[PDB]
């Protein structure tokens, strides 16, 4: 294709309604002259945009797209038999037990940051063998009985691992690994404020959305319509790196941090705030919780959708706290089903990937290590299984499952 | 320390008990040839083989050790937190959900080779960051509430990916990277069409070439030999003259040697990696009591004592019969037969992938909170009164120890 | 696409002139069944196969291509400057210095097997830069100053590190990573005993069979390179192929092995049995002998006239008339970078530090500008410039 | 080994003339807090470290230390044939060929953190098999023909990657991997250079001084500076900066200051007590440059080992450019290296060799660019000639001979 044709044919896509009400603070030609003469096709990445852009816009079966941290392809994959429709991959998951580092690490961007576009790709490649192996036995799309394995993948991006230069090469990453959708956030982890009353940094206004511009622009050069998920943590931020952006003026305090950090005034106006200046910028917005407070999830909501309405946010929870110690039983049942009705289209459990996981081992650990080893393991694995076939689980035939009978079909074809 | 020095170590190294009953075809001086004039510490391994022997030797709480395959650092991390004595680490569940490949494979020796070592390592790190978090808070060995985080690694190297310089080579990635004990298997993975025997002789020089790259690095790691006999009807060739009382003679197009699947034959390979294993184990479809027991019987018959190891993966409805009493003694009636390590080798996995599908079946139909709130929160609330901590997720993954290493920087 | 319309697709590309006188053992059918409702686009294995394939046939500068084996993306790199048309990758090299364990090994199969696509990966990430570089400064294709950065790889897969699905499995992984051609050989190495050792010839033909179902499946018609160490193997894993009795004298070893009549009469019965399976046909050889080839030659073309052969390294242009369109030194590129550095350090090493390195790297490199070099500046070579355009235009 | 004995030993240590001039903000107590009850062995970090002060200290060859960067663990092996005594291990040749992103990349700190350590390894491990091919073929400490490929690596570390926590593991993975050294910068590629308060860049030094001391190895810490064609800064948070902090902020936010080596000069004190090593980056290589900041760095800390680095992006009269290194050796230049001198011999000799090659008769290329002088060169020993024993046949034959009696 030619130059001059690719720069018309983007000129025209920036017209689709897709890209109403998002600005790009460069040309065409400018995202042109960075592809290459050869821009190679991401199949995968192409496919979860598309589809998580309609599920976002009135797919779901629910309305909203309710989603699960998970750290393996095969966690992944038993969510896609469940009936889930989007993957959340998080990177305190990763930091946890998923790394490229091969270590466990606290929440703090410590680990290498190709570690979640690693994941992403396994993610996809379990969900590819489950097509195949489906495929191969005859079941296509629209059989009592097809599974669409490729989910859209949301995955965390930290805050680019670095400058504009680090944030770009790992938005291309995570592209090229297949992911839907990726999420930046203004806090810098690396620099968290230790003893006296510290914790999170933001960085400037302009800092935060030069990075979402930088994750932008690698997307239109790769040519793929990935979701941009701009979150801010300025609700519990009440420090800033510099006071270098006039539009954070009215936040600073005035007093510094013996490291030269500026305390600023933190709580939903200043995440309000943010989230207004991220906004033209992303698909999703998100202002990170940390408790279940619905009146506080509508005045973001309200003051977001006063300037831009139909916005569509995020909402989060680890969780680090007791549901039941802070609500009644009634609101915790219908909690998903208010937010989505206040704008909250996409929700998700951080955490719940490693909860699942880590506890149920130590569950089935502990009371096998005691004695009676194998009815433990029948008591609370296996019945528990059987009966869960009724629903769509078929791990209970394993090799099955894994791609046994499709590398037999390979086998016999080449020996054919 | 020079050459002769070390060949005179060695020598006096095998006359200790840990090694009776054991024969190795070569010379100390063999031995410290390959070594290098630099040989580096491998204290890991070193010390998992070490707690390995002594936990098979009375030093284990129940009198064996059970085990379940574990995939991640965290599973193995919470098997620690319960009072589990040992990891095993399954090539089935590396194979489908945690290999170098970043891909979903059955268990037929397609992953990298490297794969299963940098599992080892994840693990061993897992327990590094636990010991020092628990270390830092001031805890320590000989404490009430101190716990030993340094489990002894069993791990699966298949058939070595390869010949016996590939084995070679596996044994010492395994090594460096601290696993306790390996285990190796007489089929060839690489064709299961059913499965497929190699020589006896080929099985044991395996044996020897990890056994000799062991001595090399100087770690008294622990060798589980395999065997899969009791399914395994074809051989890949006749040049063993110790395998021809199976052979019938009949060859297939694929050039295999037919031959009689069975604990007779299982029991001929056993008693042949015997004298070259710590630990002989012969893999099982059908957790049975009285085929257990046959082979114990046959082992023992020659060699009084030997170690056994005893799996099971286990197949779909295996209790759909034994009465619920049998199942429930399962585990002791085989110690009492010689099966001092037992596992149950996809535990991990299907523990992992069944409760993930049963959280996701319920929160994807509505009312998402809940179904997370009672099948997880609730119940991670009622194990911490039996030693679980995971409920404080921050503290578990080390925020605690690098934030007082930030504070140690900073002032 | 839908599987029926995936398989007429199918069924008529193998009556296109790319595949005159290949056999397939399998149905169109057969390949669409193993490929998932979703199959991922190879956009660099793609053009690689097709540019290969264009070269072999007319397009290459010389009438043939001749390759330096390459272990670095840069090594590559520089091959493209220079003018070279095909990029070899050497499985011996990656053993000894690039290979995924991190280890030097001697050439026995003893990395792991997911090596090889890594580096064809590397390769390919670092032409995709170079052309970036280009690009972004305007250069456009057609250029009198536009350099074609992606040349087509030719890697090494051994034998497949395994059995049919190992085989399977690292053509795929090629192919993913963009290589536009892959060798299999019929020596097993990881046995070689204190010479080589063959498989029969049934099982060499499997491998080859099971090399192009994946790429079939994948879509890819990449170039597949059977090769043969039967002229120096004279030992057999077994006598199971009927195929190979006359080779076979009933001798057997302590290993169990077969001892054969090595020679280029047992080259030239795997020559023949794998010509219908593969694109190129390679008897190994260890020493220029011009009257050899044209033996090997001969016999494959008495049956197979026209077929490629490709030759391990006037007489180059003699060889590219026999038919050995495909010639190079699998070594080069190891040989150089550690001779280089061995001259260079020797003398540094002693004294006068300064003034080695200025006559034996900084002059020679201003010399060499005017051909093409140029890493003189090699903060641009690398993407100095390209970075600073993507930082500009994010910053306004 | 008991908690209290570890901070005995430790305490003791410190006052050992390996310390001497070093500052350590923290104390013994502090150190044996994080390292936990098992402390694994890093054996050839320990030897390298060890070697490496001893070179330093008079045991090497010219009374300095002459490297060459290197990217793959062969042209480090032929370092070691060579006579190289250190081996220099460049981010930048790391960037353009050799990290774990499997991309080329310009210097600005864009590849995996873990990539460097990867090389390292790499690096030694090539070393452990030369030297078991060595030994299993009866060549000891003492033989004529012995050559101890053990040679230390000094690696670049880039500013750590991040805060201090992503300093402090970069650091542990570079002494797990077997480095001797480790330099780290105060410039911040990721945002000409900027640099970072003297007081950050400081931190950095000592969160890699704590890892190392909780390891338990006595790993060398060049502190590196760029303040030499700096004129920027992130912050004026560091009173020891004002002087030349001058006032203008940039549209980034970023404070103008005063470039120069006086601004070198600075930094090079103020890192002097938390490093082994000093280095003041340079472009141009002026010896009357680099004798001001000898001098000036000696008059606070008489003796203090100084590094010296040349790209050379350069283009350097021949009797100079032949005493140069000698030069700066009495100046106080222990370590000197040319950086880029790896990639540029790969890349130049993969040019030339190809060049020839292409335009047609390449087998008498091949003969007379590489084959030739290479059987010239065995007798200056280069023994790639047999290229099959260099890489361990002969080692792997053994063992296959052992293992199948
Ligand atoms: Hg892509
Ligand atoms: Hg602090
Ligand atoms: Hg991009
Ligand atoms: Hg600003
Ligand atoms: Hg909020
Ligand atoms: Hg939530
Ligand atoms: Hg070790
Ligand atoms: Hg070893
Ligand atoms: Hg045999
Ligand atoms: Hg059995
Ligand atoms: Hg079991
Ligand atoms: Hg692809
Ligand atoms: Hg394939
Ligand atoms: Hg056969
Ligand atoms: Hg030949
Ligand atoms: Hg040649
Ligand atoms: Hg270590
Ligand atoms: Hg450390
Ligand atoms: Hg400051
Ligand atoms: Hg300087
Ligand atoms: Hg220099
Ligand atoms: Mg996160
Ligand atoms: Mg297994
Ligand atoms: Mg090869
Ligand atoms: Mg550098």
């Amino acid at each position: 294709k030619t130059r001059t044709q690719q720069i018309e044919e983007l000129q025209k896509e920036w017209t689709q309604p897709r890209w109403e009400g998002i600005t790009r603070p460069y040309s065409a030609e400018d995202v042109v002259k960075l592809r290459g003469s050869v821009n190679p096709e991401c199949t995968l990445a192409q496919l979860g945009a598309a589809k998580m852009w309609r599920l976002l816009h009135g797919e779901s079966k629910k309305g909203y797209i309710n989603s699960l941290g998970a750290l393996t392809g095969g966690q992944a994959l038993q969510q896609a038999k469940a009936g889930i429709e989007a993957v959340y991959l998080s990177g305190w998951q990763v930091a946890a037990d998923a790394n490229l580092a091969a270590s466990m690490y606290p929440d703090q961007s410590l680990y290498p940051a190709n570690s979640v576009p690693a994941v992403v790709e396994r993610i996809n490649n379990t969900f590819r063998r489950a097509d195949q192996i489906q495929w191969s036995a005859g079941i296509e799309p629209g059989d009592p009985r097809y599974v669409d394995y490729f989910l859209p993948i949301v995955a965390d991006a930290e805050a680019g691992f670095g400058g504009v230069l680090n944030a770009f090469e790992l938005m291309k990453a995570m592209i090229e690994a297949g992911a839907a959708a990726v999420h930046f956030e203004d806090q810098l982890a690396s620099v968290k404020k230790c003893g006296h009353m510290g914790g999170k940094v933001l960085v400037p206004t302009q800092e935060a959305i030069q990075k979402l511009v930088a994750a932008r622009l690698c997307a239109d050069v790769t040519g793929v319509p990935t979701l941009l998920v701009a979150r801010t943590d300025a609700d519990a931020a009440d420090l800033i790196t510099s006071d270098c952006d006039p539009y954070d003026s009215e936040f600073i305090t005035g007093e510094r941090t013996s490291e030269g950090f500026f305390r600023t005034h933190a709580g939903i106006e200043q995440a309000i705030s943010r989230g207004l200046a991220y906004a033209p910028y992303a698909d999703l917005v998100w202002c990170e919780t940390s408790t279940p407070d619905l009146e506080l999830a509508r005045r973001f909501a309200q003051a977001i959708h006063a300037k831009y309405p139909g916005k569509l946010l995020a909402y989060n929870c680890s969780p680090s706290f007791n549901w039941q110690k802070n609500l009644d039983d009634k609101t915790i049942a219908s909690f998903q089903q208010q937010l989505s009705d206040m704008g909250y289209k996409f929700q998700f459990i951080t955490l719940a990937g490693i909860h699942s996981m880590w506890f149920n081992m130590f569950d089935l650990a502990n009371a096998y290590a005691q004695g009676e080893g194998m009815k433990h393991y029948v008591e609370k694995v296996q019945q528990p299984e059987f009966a869960a076939a009724k629903d769509g689980y078929t791990f209970v035939s394993h090799q099955q499952e894994v791609g046994t009978g499709y590398f037999d079909k390979v086998t016999t074809i080449i020996q054919g």
